[PDB]
């Protein structure tokens, strides 16, 4: 049996630390962070981490190498293998839809930064005046520059206009997620998680470090680092706060998209996941916490002051790495060089990810419909350029496949992996496995953690927000289209079976 | 077991006529003749049958029959069997595309004429009363009623609202499809058309005769056929003319929907396809001009009289079908009566009609892919099913579906499946062919008509009206799903391969 694998365990780690550290981790981790009041998030977050991102992972690893080493590295398959029924490769078709439906406006996203990041250069970016009463006059000129740049609707009409230039960088940013996707896993996505994993490093730390530095009339990098650090042990109690926690331990680890299982699924049959995984996890929290958490908060904070902090969080993720932090930089030294590092560091970040979200679909048809490589990786990219229009195009179609795929599907199946695994699998057989090959074994008290802790836990959010009616008719275009990926991702599963 | 065969000539013969003669005769036929001013219809009406619906069809036939003998009923295989090579299964995909988009708003249609058949049965529509100055009050009730029952949009926002009985009713009607479809050719969709056909013919003449004797103060029925069967040699070069006609040739006879070829497909490899495809052309043309004809319009014609009826021709297909002459048949004796027949004849010559565009698709899947017929059958089902919902929800979603599936692409496939026949494969192997097995034989001159006149005649339309872009933002929703199914059937095309 064939199946690429790791060529060496620092690539492997590297790709995987990849997998998880993208614009999440940068984008999103500190919106949240500072959402919520900012010291009431790091604690849940650590936690959720070590109840629910370390037991899950493990469980992933051990599930992508158990099907792995038995020629299968998707979800349909391998739920199957664990949980002989017919209803088994139903639930898996979600390992391949989450990665697709999420890589069809992530991709779309990734672009932008690479847009931004050439025009940073190349110094087609705005550069507004020192304004000391009219932060207005530095804002707008950013404000404009991306809604230019993605066709904002100025009227009403849910509809976007790209740029001819974003559509265009689209379509590189696409071509270069083939060309190295076309490599496959070693000579590949590995080779390039040992070049891009370090790069994006530097450019964090750098960036991390020119960030603390800042200072203004209105405040400084410190009181943002203060703010997101200094705990509020009351709110804590308030469970919105465990629920944007939970669930952003998903999306920051790339768990429940059926991605870190396709990647394992190449570790060899007898190679060490326990360490490894351990290793992978460990990286993306830093990167989340020390090096996403240190750049625009503290840096926002620096320029606005503190209080209008929490409002920036609540403008959401795309004013902040779009426009804030670009206008903020314009008022600093040798600023549109910050902007730049900040725009390709992003990309990278997203890059190792993209390709991350794109190999389930590549791997389940290589394993199950056997196809070649080639072929595998042009119609993957097919079908996520293709459908990527829809994201382009259409106001709020990328919120709508965020929140089902990205949000709501990822818990879902996190919870859905882990009851076929440690329960329908059988506790004791997993556990074994997921220790089998082990350079560190797993602390024994997680058996409890995983088979009780992790789903109950995971149970009762998707109890508490579900607890509790309309809305553009907009979203249903978008929410027909991917039940429509669905049915054809169903359908394939069910000619894959002869 | 080789695929099926029709069970009996007749049955043959009689299915292959219910694929043609269908809401196309009744609902589009009347309203194209009456568009163009009526006699300056039929005449190239009928050289357009005979110089394109006739060699057409036997093509058809032949290439389903020869492709039928190898285990091939579709043009994906098909195309790619009389002309080696990869850009003949492409183009060859058109023949399950055409028939699946086609398929997904007919069914819809057909559904509506059920729905108002159970209605005016049970009398659940409207009985307004007399009016000798208010026609507008006979017709508003009408109007209403089919407003009402497909959720005619009373704002503006594209965005359609079916009734519950309507959704349900199409639940229904894609349920006796299926059916139908799920027995096979011979004890499936040759048993219903022995009883289908010879049901609707009683049925059609039964109204055409009671539509004759139709009298009011503004006009006769007898005036109505007058004003279709009075020639009119002037307009007759205004080509207008020749463009609703050839392009009418297409629909009402089914040519360029792959669908002609499919049922010829399960013709034995001898049996006769040059009488069998002649005689049931012809009963399509009676159907039509006959039948279809003297029906709508004379009664129309009756009502309002020959010069207010050019005006409800340009109206529309479904203002005449569905408003206007059951608004005529509620002031005649007996008329309720006379609606239940109306759109029982139109909803059984949907139905003979919806099976046949299905075929294409469920073929393929048995023949290519290896489906077991109940598999074939109902995923078939699905797709239609699911892809319906765009047609039943959103604006015009249905006129842009009929456009470039029903219009556009026929003529271009059936000017190409001619190319790869006549021209490619060999215009004499060919002539051959479909003269093989021959009852009767294909008068000779034909050949030419074919290999130069039939495609000659076509490129001219194709080059006449294409010598002559915004329109709402919506049509690129459903351009954008029914080039996705493109990209889709290529796709599976492309796995059929191995
Ligand atoms: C992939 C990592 C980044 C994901 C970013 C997805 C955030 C989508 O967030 C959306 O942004 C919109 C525009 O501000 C708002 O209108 C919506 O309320 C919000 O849900
Ligand atoms: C493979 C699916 C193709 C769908 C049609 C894509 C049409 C792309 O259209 C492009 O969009 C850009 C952004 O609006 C514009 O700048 C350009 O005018 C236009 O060429
Ligand atoms: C919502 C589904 C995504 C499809 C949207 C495609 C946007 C079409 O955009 C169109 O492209 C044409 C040719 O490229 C140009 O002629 C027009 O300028 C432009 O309107
Ligand atoms: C809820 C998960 C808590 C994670 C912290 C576990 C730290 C490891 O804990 C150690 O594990 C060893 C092996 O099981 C034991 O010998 C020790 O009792 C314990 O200190
Ligand atoms: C026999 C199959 C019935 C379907 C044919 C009727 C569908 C045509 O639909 C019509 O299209 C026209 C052109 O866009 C529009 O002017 C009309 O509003 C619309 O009713
Ligand atoms: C595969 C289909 C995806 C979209 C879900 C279709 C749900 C439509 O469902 C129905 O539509 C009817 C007509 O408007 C209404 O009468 C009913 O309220 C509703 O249940
Ligand atoms: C192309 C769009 C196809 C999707 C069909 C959308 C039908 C809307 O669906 C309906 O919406 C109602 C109000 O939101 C709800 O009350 C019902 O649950 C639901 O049936
Ligand atoms: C526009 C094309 C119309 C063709 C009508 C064909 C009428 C039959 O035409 C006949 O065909 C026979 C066989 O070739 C010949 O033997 C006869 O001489 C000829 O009259
Ligand atoms: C969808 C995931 C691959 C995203 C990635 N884990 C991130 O934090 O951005
Ligand atoms: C699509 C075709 C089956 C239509 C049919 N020939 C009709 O005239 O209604
Ligand atoms: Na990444
Ligand atoms: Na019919």
């Amino acid at each position: 049996v064939k199946r690429e694998h790791w060529a060496t365990r620092l690539g492997l780690i590297l790709a995987m630390a990849g997998n998880a550290v993208g614009l999440g981790n940068f984008l999103r981790f500190p919106v949240q962070a500072a959402e919520n009041g900012g010291g009431a998030f790091m604690i849940p977050y650590i936690i959720a981490f070590l109840l629910v991102g370390i037991p899950l992972m493990w469980i992933e690893w051990a599930m992508g190498r158990y099907g792995g080493a038995q020629g299968h590295g998707t979800t349909p398959a391998i739920f199957y293998l664990l949980w002989r029924n017919r209803f088994a490769k139903i639930l898996g078709v979600f390992g391949l839809w989450i990665p697709l439906v999420v890589a069809i406006y992530y991709v779309y996203i990734e672009s932008w930064t690479l847009g931004f990041a050439i025009k940073f250069l190349v110094g087609l970016v705005p550069e507004p005046p020192p304004n000391a009463t009219d932060p207005d006059s530095i804002l707008r000129p950013f404000k404009e520059f991306l809604y230019s740049y993605i066709g904002v609707p100025k009227g009403d009409e849910p509809i976007l206009k790209p740029s001819l230039f974003a559509y265009i960088v689209f379509l590189i940013t696409m071509f270069i997620n083939v060309s190295i996707l076309i490599r496959g896993i070693s000579k590949g996505i590995e080779r390039f998680a040992k070049i891009a994993m370090p790069t994006l490093f530097i450019l964090a730390v750098f960036l991390v470090i020119r960030v603390f530095l800042l200072e203004t009339p209105n405040g400084t990098a410190a009181d943002g680092l203060n703010f997101l650090w200094t705990p509020d042990f009351e709110k804590l109690k308030d469970p919105g706060v465990w629920i944007a926690a939970v669930g952003q331990i998903f999306f920051t680890l790339s768990l429940g998209f059926g991605a870190i299982i396709t990647y394992a699924s190449y570790v060899r049959k007898d190679q060490d996941i326990v360490l490894s995984g351990l290793t992978a996890a460990t990286l993306n929290e830093k990167a989340s916490v020390i090096l996403g958490g240190s750049i625009s908060i503290p840096a926002a904070v620096a320029f606005f002051g503190v209080a209008n902090a929490v409002a920036i969080a609540k403008a959401g993720a795309f004013n902040l790495g779009f426009i804030t932090l670009p206008a903020i930089f314009s008022q600093t030294a040798g600023g549109t060089f910050l902007g730049f590092l900040w725009f390709f560091l992003l990309f990278f970040a997203g890059l190792t990810s993209s390709i991350a979200i794109m190999q389930p679909m590549i791997a389940f048809l290589e394993d199950e419909l056997k196809l070649s490589r080639k072929h595998a990786v042009l119609w993957t990219a097919a079908i996520v350029f293709f459908s990527a229009h829809l994201v382009m195009f259409l106001n709020k179609s990328l919120d709508e496949m965020d929140f089902w795929a990205g949000t709501i599907g990822v818990v879902f199946f996190g919870l859905t992996e882990l009851i076929i695994f440690f329960w329908i699998f059988g506790a004791d057989k997993a556990w074994e496995e997921i220790n089998r090959g082990g350079i560190i074994k797993v602390p024994r008290i997680y058996y409890y953690v995983m088979r009780y802790i992790t789903p109950a836990f995971l149970a009762v959010l998707l109890v508490v927000w579900a607890r509790e009616e309309e809305t553009h008719w907009t979203v249903w275009i978008t929410r027909f289209y991917i039940i429509g990926l669905f049915l054809f991702l169903t359908f394939l599963v069910f000619l894959a079976e002869r």
